[PDB]
């Protein structure tokens, strides 16, 4: 690698740590921010659009109920979202501005982009063509060249998570299964038809699995549907571990190469993880069009821009019930959250 790159990335690794070892804490409160509505809803917590009534500003306001967090054992992971997010700063990652928590919630302030999901504006266009697909894997493959340089494993990648800016640019969020891993680690987390052969397989994994969940979502944007699909996880599971994909007749030579390699069961023979790591990918022939430091310098036209009227517009987020965000008279779960 040339010494620019290996210079970037020691910087990047010297700045992560040390906000790694030195987190930010309670640097705003709940009673900053107006609600404007829930733009995201699940198991544990919410995703709401505020905005901070000081400075006018928009933000996603990530709601976590700490009572919920330990019933689903969760409290590692959310330790870890947040100390990795307060930690990390990449052209692709969305940005966090502030973090607090009360007698009831953890709260994770982010910048808020308008455009909404990857997996809206596919599912709405049925598939991506391959230059649109590369733009986007491209700052994939240099957002997960950084991540595991800082010794970083993101487990969750798919297009639900991958918001597009009023640039046509994304920003990755969800930093739910994130972890800080040298070497390997355990837990059965990620979403069903993105998971790779090893986790399902109950395996000490390690970054493989990410370029794995790049194959998937490579497929998945340039064909519309993902690579293993069935009607339940047992299914697209058994599909997983055979070894065996089928790619439409569209898919260029190039793509389906690259695929295979992405998409190989035998960790030890996976593009991203063999000893050239992730050049193997960067110098592969589907990216041969692709300018890798102008695609970092955000200076390639998008494919396309979301259509959005301004910095508070919902128009590209669905509709939720809106439920209060109740705060205990009571402090709970104080202890198993103390870092937070
Ligand atoms: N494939 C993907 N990006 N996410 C999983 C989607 C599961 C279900 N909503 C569906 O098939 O619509």
């Amino acid at each position: 690698e040339q010494e620019s790159v290996k210079e970037f990335l020691a910087k990047a690794k010297e700045e992560f740590l040390k906000k790694w070892e030195s987190p930010s804490q309670n640097t705003a409160q709940l009673d900053h921010f107006d609600r404007i509505k829930t733009l995201g809803t699940g198991s544990f917590g919410r995703v709401m659009l505020v905005k901070h009534k000081e400075t006018g500003n928009h933000y996603a306001m990530k709601i976590l109920d700490k009572q919920k967090v330990v019933k689903l054992k969760q409290i590692e992971h959310t330790l870890n979202e947040k100390r990795i997010l307060q930690a990390v700063n990449f052209p692709f990652l969305v940005k966090l501005e502030f973090s607090f928590k009360d007698n009831s919630n953890l709260y994770m302030v982010m910048e808020y982009v308008p455009g909404g999901e990857m997996f809206s504006h596919l599912r709405r266009i049925g598939r991506f063509s391959e230059p649109h697909a590369r733009f986007y894997a491209a700052q994939i493959v240099l957002t997960f060249e950084y991540l595991h340089s800082l010794d970083l494993i993101y487990r969750d990648l798919k297009p639900e998570n991958l918001l597009i800016d009023q640039q046509g640019y994304i920003q990755v969020t969800d930093f739910g299964f994130a972890k800080r891993v040298k070497g390997r680690t355990w837990t059965l987390c990620g979403t069903p038809e993105y998971l790779a052969p090893e986790i399902i397989l109950s395996k000490g994994y390690n970054k493989a699995v990410d370029w794995w969940a790049l194959g998937v979502l490579i497929y998945e944007m340039a064909a519309g549907y993902p690579p293993f699909f069935a009607d339940q996880p047992i299914q697209i599971y058994e599909k997983i571990v055979s070894g065996k994909v089928r790619f439409p007749s569209h898919f260029s030579s190039d793509l389906k190469d690259l695929l295979r390699n992405l998409l190989q069961v035998d960790l030890t023979k996976r593009f991203g993880n063999l000893k050239n790591g992730v050049n193997d990918i960067k110098n592969h022939k589907w990216f041969a069009t692709t300018d890798w430091i102008a695609i970092y310098q955000r200076k390639v036209e998008a494919p396309f821009i979301p259509k959005f009227k301004g910095p508070g517009d919902t128009s590209n987020f669905d509709d939720y019930e809106e439920e209060e965000i109740r705060v205990s008279i009571n402090e709970k779960c104080g202890k198993e959250f103390t870092e937070f």
